[PDB]
């Protein structure tokens, strides 16, 4: 029946991705009541990040105990309290744990991950030169191909692809850079509700969507103290936010194990994405997360201007 497989096909544009209540493990998430400052919901997984920094702290149960200016950075709790604007995240890196936190309604949602030994100015100069390379470009299809390698060794993806939307939202790979051999995707095209709206308006939100490994167990959000609202919490902003498992078993299908996809902009109107593949799974710390978001704003800001 046609209009039977036009429900289906809707469907998909309907699935709540903006608050699964569960989150991917490879960071830990606490959710405050602002004004009662207390820890109303916190992920299944909080106990091994906060062992990290407070050793009191060994188990789920321990966190109802648990004060959140023990457990969270104080600049983390000055800046979430001082910031008034929703939705922008603050990061605050102590010597163990790097946090993200923002504020929603009336609650404080932090995200906190661990990190590898860092070297200074690396960053800076990894963007030093993209920006050299990116600048040096004279024609759109010089300029897309260079990006699509710069994200490449950034990343270490196996897979990095631009995928351009048309006006009604379907797409095609036009660019491609790989580790290995692979059939090639250039030019294949791909139907709108394979990135439905939901997803694509979450980059406006969050212009990077991390998903570091498709099989890796997702984490619920338990209650801690029950909260004034017992609503589901938007958890759009962050990287940790639970993966809808039918992209999980999309990306099984492309034989993809990990996924990073980041939105190509020109002013407010998505224009395309680079999407990211790896066979194994693949982690990426947030310094790299940002490098990779701000090659691509710049490299966006050459496409519009260039021939
Ligand atoms: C009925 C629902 C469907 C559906 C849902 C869905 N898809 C996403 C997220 C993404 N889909 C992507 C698609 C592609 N990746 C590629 O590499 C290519 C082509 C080479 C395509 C078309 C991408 C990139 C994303 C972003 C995430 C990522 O980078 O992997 C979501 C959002 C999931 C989430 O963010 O939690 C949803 C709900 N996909 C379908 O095919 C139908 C069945």
């Amino acid at each position: 029946g046609s209009d039977d497989i036009s429900k289906l096909i809707a469907a998909c544009d309907q699935e709540p991705i903006h608050i699964p209540n569960a989150i991917q493990p490879f960071g830990a998430m606490l959710i405050v009541e602002k004004d009662t400052q207390q820890i109303v919901y916190a992920s299944a997984n909080s106990a091994e990040y906060f062992s990290v920094a407070d050793n009191t702290i060994h188990e789920l149960s321990d966190i109802k105990q648990a004060n959140i200016n023990s457990l969270l950075p104080e600049h983390l709790i000055s800046g979430l309290a001082s910031a008034i604007r929703e939705n922008e995240p603050i990061w605050v890196e102590t010597d163990r744990l790097s946090f993200l936190g923002w504020r929603h309604e009336n609650y404080y949602i932090i995200e906190v991950e661990r990190y590898h030994v860092q070297t200074s100015n690396w960053f800076e100069i990894q963007f030093q030169r993209a920006f050299q390379k990116l600048r040096n470009c004279k024609t759109h299809n010089d300029l897309i191909n260079t990006l699509t390698r710069l994200i490449q060794e950034i990343s270490g993806y196996d897979r990095v692809m631009i995928y351009q939307f048309d006006p009604e939202w379907n797409g095609r790979v036009i660019a491609e850079s790989v580790r290995q051999l692979f059939t090639s995707m250039l030019n294949h095209h791909f139907p709108a509700s394979d990135i439905p709206a939901q997803a694509r308006a979450m980059y406006s939100i969050n212009p990077i969507r991390i998903i570091p490994d498709v099989n890796a167990e997702p984490q619920p959000l338990h209650m801690i103290h029950k909260p004034q609202n017992t609503e589901a919490v938007n958890l759009s902003s962050g990287v940790l936010r639970a993966v809808s498992p039918l992209h999980m078993q999309y990306l099984r299908n492309f034989g993809v194990s990990a996924s990073t996809s980041i939105g190509i902009f020109n002013e407010d109107e998505l224009w395309g994405i680079v999407a990211c593949h790896h066979t194994k799974p693949r982690a990426i710390g947030r310094r790299i997360r940002r490098l990779l978001v701000r090659t691509v704003e710049f490299a966006a800001e050459r496409l519009w201007l260039i021939h």
